[PDB]
């Protein structure tokens, strides 16, 4: 892989604009906060962005129409941490790591995404339920040396 030094926030909203007409169609209200607009980390741009991806596909299908996501970026100490919230129907306590199986069927794409956060950046990925929703959570270190 490539890693190379890029703005979280920059990602974040390019994502968004991937799927900002998806959001208007679905009446769906979308926000994205973050604590610190210069957040950089130093990581693979083209994998992270395919987990912000498949993060925010699953909220819009998880939300659906009237919905709500919220995207919130932290500046931690040593890392940076991305949360993405739906509102909708709880994960069910049973499922919370059943969910990230390659053959987790209703998928997700989460044995990828945690493939990509955990095993090639040395983050961590998950989930809980919180506000009448789900959040998917996920760290990276900010340098691979700080991992």
């Amino acid at each position: 892989m490539e890693f190379t030094e890029f703005n979280l926030n920059e990602l974040i909203r390019e994502v968004y604009v991937l799927f900002e007409e998806k959001i208007r169609k679905m009446n769906i209200d979308f926000c994205f906060e973050t604590d610190n607009e210069d957040l950089r980390v130093e990581a693979d741009r083209t994998r992270i962005k395919q987990v912000l991806i498949n993060l925010v596909q699953n909220a819009i299908e998880a939300t659906g129409e009237n919905g709500k996501i919220k995207i919130t970026s932290e500046d931690m100490y040593t890392k940076v941490r991305v949360s993405v919230w739906n509102s909708g129907p709880p994960i069910p306590e049973e499922l919370k790591e059943k969910i990230f199986s390659p053959f987790f069927t209703t998928g997700l794409g989460l044995s990828i995404c945690r493939k990509i956060i955990e095993d090639e950046h040395g983050g961590k990925i998950w989930t809980e339920n919180r506000e009448n929703g789900v959040v998917f959570i996920f760290e990276i270190p900010k340098t691979p040396e700080k991992r």
